[PDB]
């Protein structure tokens, strides 16, 4: 598959020029994330001994190996005034002892380690990720406990704060190992992190675990003790036996959680056939100019296939039929991989086609792999007389039953139900990317806006009053602001939608990285609902 | 082998400190040298489309490979009132397409890639680690020519400029592959460079090749011409021939750079046995309080052995023989390696050890590892009288002989002949490595000094005059300040007498990757002198 | 490479229609030189016990292992009124015993197993072959003697008979094991093969080994004795001590064979990288349609070389000087090769661009492929002005001295120097094969008539004669019809000048066959004559 783009062309050029400032744009306020709370508070987080966040993740994995981190904009302007780096949390997969684990560390140098309501959203994430795909989970356990004044956004309903332990409890009966470093305080809820776990660590003098902490032991019985006293790591160690390691310092307790791992007595193996990797035909950073930022212009989705497979080797399967969906095998990484993606709106030859691929891949127990540039469904009065609404939902069915692997990237438009039929986020893919130029909601700005002037303007004839064009144009306006507001890729990722804002060259190293985990666990057979022919 | 630490003795926490805010300033010095020429030059080199000098070499490597740099330091402070950020050019062993290759670029920033006379010598120790290492040696070619004020130490002698096209030709004739990638001009002595190569990639049109540039052809003959028409890709490519791949952009250069690879036909042999890798049994990072930065302080080598070997094992060769050395068969990463350490001054017996341990490690094929930390050698009359210096001659023959790769890694005091016995740089080791905390010079600084003031104690005597007390410590001062900058880890690695400056614990990683890349050229047979017995 | 036809053009279709004729021609040819003497010949051998020739060989290989088969229209025509099916010897590369060796075996249905001076060349070939290559010879012996009338071309000279035995004692010299079968009658010469093998087999009645035949030695001594007493392999095996095994049938002698190569104490070493082998991304029988029968067409080599590499993959090499000279790096069954192929007409850039291409690959040990199509050199007073023949003689050196395996297909024209510079048969290729379109010969059949016009016309002005257009026609056309006939595939195949006509869709299979078989040798280093620069 590909071909060489026109380089000279004016419109690879302008392409070119766009993509690479929305890039540009992208690293530069991750330097500013990865720096947490700030120098203040890096400073007198090293003072006492001990280490950074993202240090204490670069000495727990292998030495060299790549790191995946999920979900690096959470919290980015979602509270009105208080700046939350990462949401405080730092999360991603990366290889320990030669076993892909998650990994859940604390930042302490970001509200002292507080959890607020996006804290609970992205470490829940990364416990359904670590569920789902088998890894054993790593706590990197530094925190200051709920933040009250949102409590009621944290503490009571199922997917907060309480359902943390739940998935711990969960995995732990499915043995899927859980292991807690507590490289600091924890308290209250944090204190029940350690126990829950079914092996844990504990430096020192950082590590105090206790249910009720100094200032509530006063209180309710007037008593002043230490924060070690109360906990620290010889009393649990000891006396306690909360601890099951004794660590002297951050350096010593990763050291010890590697030497943990390398006992659990798990050896990787693949349900799926392997062959050789091979590096696509073209280059990656191409696909700037072919995609660019502007929406409205189109792309043929095989140029973005073409330079993310292996080799550049497609088989499209139905080429002629239901064009507007491309449908193919390939391979990633030696992985095979079927291959759903947007080339257009969605027909009911495209939803028929798309319906019939997935169930060749559940059959055979290929990952599904989905592409969404949408624009929504095709309307007329004879596709619906001809059952599109049956069509599509015959796609959402399939694809919502299919349990092999599912990983979606969104490389553009993402809009009402052609987000569903193309496995959206509520239908649990293993991982969500999206690209910079990406944009998601219920329909496109646009269409919103044309669809109040159109009932505006009907509305105010039924009364008799007259809506100008000037009046069309007060409506339209706030609707488009709103829309693009709200359909930002910054937006989407801020609040965990996806896992994460990625530098579309760097595609294929995301999807391998991906594909790799997802294949810890065995893939199940599937099982389909009707199918309303 | 080794024993945990006393973390709670006060020499440990100081020395921890010490030599803790030593590994600081080594890192934010590096911080600086990486933005090379400085903003403004960075903007202009990418305005121009072209890639930073090391984004070139990350995107050149295999993804997540690891790169070892060499002389990060060269010309750190080396002329008066210039900043020349790594001497100019950037140097290091990497992975290309599954290939351990040797990478020369220049960095363009950096006074715009004219070559200093530390940029010469940094090239020319890189081109001979790859030709001892059989490495394939690849250029980034992107300079602007030599520096014309000092063109005397530049252009004439055999270890000047010259000599950068004979290591060329010599390593062609050997089948150690060159290639050349002209991201950029080229001229006089530079246009050389892809004539040279065995094969030669160019840029469409930031690379220009021409042997007189424009301004000397309108000097010579009065024509006025650009210099993409005098040089350019398309005249070479087309017209000219002396480019054999014409690239687009950067990122197509270094994409055509790891095709050409690709097709040497080269399969790593090794002649060594392999055993699984594992991780030594104590902490890295224990060595800083071990170690620290006073060299007055003795410390046990062993301790140092115990934190970079795998799994701490270690069998002692003659270990109540001349204690004040320390030589065993370990292995580092699977290899096997004899390690030759100091732990106090050299005698007589501790010389005959080591040339009894060199002839064994040479027999057998098995590479050598020198700890240096010399005070020097035992000084009295009942040792000269039993020929020290004919037992430290022997030392010396057999290091100075030897086949094996030798890597030799300063850490501590390099003194005297206690240098030369112990592998020093005049002894080709294929990579000498020196910690933060280092001296080296011809005599300790106090030794200096305290001759000095013996001898002119003696000559004020002799003509009747009288050295006074404050006349001791006016003679004193001077010498022992001239000592202390001379002997400064970053004055030797400002100047190339080692090929870099690493963190303590660094020290396993950087030894593994060095031993890597010294096996893939194969073990020949040791030839020794005469052994004055 | 490659890009798709266009399979309605009417080019495309005439070609098809003409290219699918002349190999249709060449099947059914080779079904009747596969009868060998004819049905009452091939009942008389049947009838005797004995098994075919072609059934030998079936039975002797590896079960379903591919028979490389060579030289099947030797002596086509060549003798005028005699017809010698396959020169009346039947020679090819297969596997026995997992082991591959050139098979020799004698057709004793053609004109009894006589050997015309067309069988000795073929034989002579065979051996050359195994030799270059280390490839055990079988001789499967069944021969009626030297064929008497055309005794002056089979006897004397040093590619005469003589040269079989004296390539049997250098090849066991060698190490290169010699096994002769003697499965039938061997007389005179012929009984020096089994003689001369290192082991030999003798069926019990069918083979008879003798100096001299019963009709000599009746009239040398007037003494009646049957073949069987004075041969035999009863006399052989038990009392004259030739017979090394002895076999009751050809299934046995056959069986035994096996035995005795499985004994050799051989395995292949591969001196060459692997990497897992790819089909092409273009069907094999599009060449027909693209090449077509007409040489005064062109076509792009690079179609060709699309359709029989991995993948389709391929490196060119300068691609952009001398263009009508394709050279660049490929694999074909994962074995790494250079491919040099015509594109037009040399020119001195051409030239220079192959002899820089030849000493990369012999640097590199890399095995080389030869694609003649040619039309001559560039003619014209500027480019002899410039040493045309001076870059034509630098590939030629190049081409010679090259040590690294050497194949060469002509796909089209071969005529003048042209044919020396792509490594013709003069030039020692491990293999030659021709496709059924091609032509050779010392010049184009054209150019030697217009050049006899030429001569003749200002010859005839010298005479003060006249020469007209009807002369002119007179004089070209017995010249046409001449370089027709003897550059036609048939006759250069009939005489051993190419190893053999093969369709092209059979190219990749039969080049990955080749190449196979000529690694069973190890490559040696090239060593240059002096490059006239």
């Amino acid at each position: 598959l590909g071909t060489q783009p026109d380089l000279g062309s004016a419109l690879y050029q302008e392409n070119y020029k766009q993509m690479k400032a929305l890039v540009n744009q992208l690293h530069e306020r991750v330097e500013h994330i990865k720096l947490g709370g700030g120098e203040k508070a890096r400073a007198l987080h090293i003072s006492r001994g001990k280490l950074l966040p993202r240090e204490r993740i670069d000495n727990l994995i292998d030495p060299g190996s790549p790191f995946l981190e999920l979900s690096q904009f959470a919290g980015y302007q979602l509270y009105d005034n208080e700046e939350v780096p990462g949401g405080g949390i730092i999360t991603g997969i990366g290889r320990v002892s030669g076993v892909e684990c998650m990994i859940i560390a604390n930042d302490a140098t970001v509200k002292g380690g507080a959890y607020y309501p996006v804290t609970v959203k992205k470490q829940l994430r990364a416990q359904e990720i670590a569920m789902q795909n088998r890894l054993p989970c790593i706590y990197l356990v530094d925190s200051g406990g709920a933040y009250l004044p949102r409590q009621a956004d944290v503490f009571p309903d199922r997917d907060h704060f309480g359902r943390t332990f739940y998935n711990q409890a969960i995995m732990s009966s499915k043995n899927i190992a859980q292991i807690a470093v507590v490289m600091g305080s924890c308290t209250a809820g944090g204190a029940y992190v350690p126990a829950m776990a079914d092996e844990n660590i504990i430096v020192r003098k950082q590590g105090t675990i206790f249910l009720a902490g100094p200032p509530l032991v006063k209180a309710a019985t007037g008593e002043e003790v230490s924060a070690e006293d109360l906990g620290g790591a010889d009393l649990h160690c000891r006396k306690s036996g909360v601890s099951d390691h004794w660590a002297l310092d951050d350096h010593h307790a990763l050291h010890l959680t590697r030497k943990v791992v390398r006992n659990l007595n798990y050896q990787k193996k693949l349900d799926v056939t392997i062959e050789p990797s091979e590096e696509p035909l073209f280059p990656a950073d191409e696909l700037y100019g072919i995609v660019g930022a502007n929406l409205k212009r189109s792309f043929d989705v095989r140029e973005v296939i073409a330079r993310i497979v292996d080799g550049s080797r497609f088989t499209e399967f139905k080429a002629f039929y239901g064009d507007t969906l491309v449908t193919g095998f390939a391979r990633i990484f030696g992985y095979p991989v079927g291959i759903v993606g947007n080339n257009g709106v969605l027909f009911s030859e495209s939803a028929k086609k798309g319906t019939h691929f997935v169930q060749l891949c559940c059959q055979r127990n290929i990952p599904l792999l989905f592409l969404q540039n949408i624009t929504g469904f095709m309307v007329g009065r004879e596709y619906e007389a001809e059952g599109i609404a049956k069509d599509g939902a015959k796609m959402v069915a399939a694809v919502a039953c299919a349990q092999v692997p599912k990983i979606t990237l969104i490389i553009g438009g993402s809009y009402g139900a052609g987000n569903y039929g193309m496995c959206g986020r509520a239908y649990s893919p293993r991982f969500l990317y999206i690209w910079p130029n990406a944009r998601i909601s219920v329909m496109g700005g646009e269409q919103a806006a044309n669809v109040l002037a159109t009932i505006t303007k009907d509305q105010r004839a039924r009364e008799g009053k007259q809506f100008s064009s000037a009046d069309e144009a007060a409506l339209k306006e706030p609707i488009i602001k709103k829309f693009e507001e709200e359909g930002n890729p910054y937006y989407s990722s801020a609040r965990v939608w996806d896992d994460g804002i990625i530098d579309p060259a760097d595609t294929r190293l995301v999807l391998g990285l991906s594909f790799s985990a997802a294949l810890n666990a065995p893939i199940e057979k599937t099982d389909f609902g009707i199918f309303r022919m």
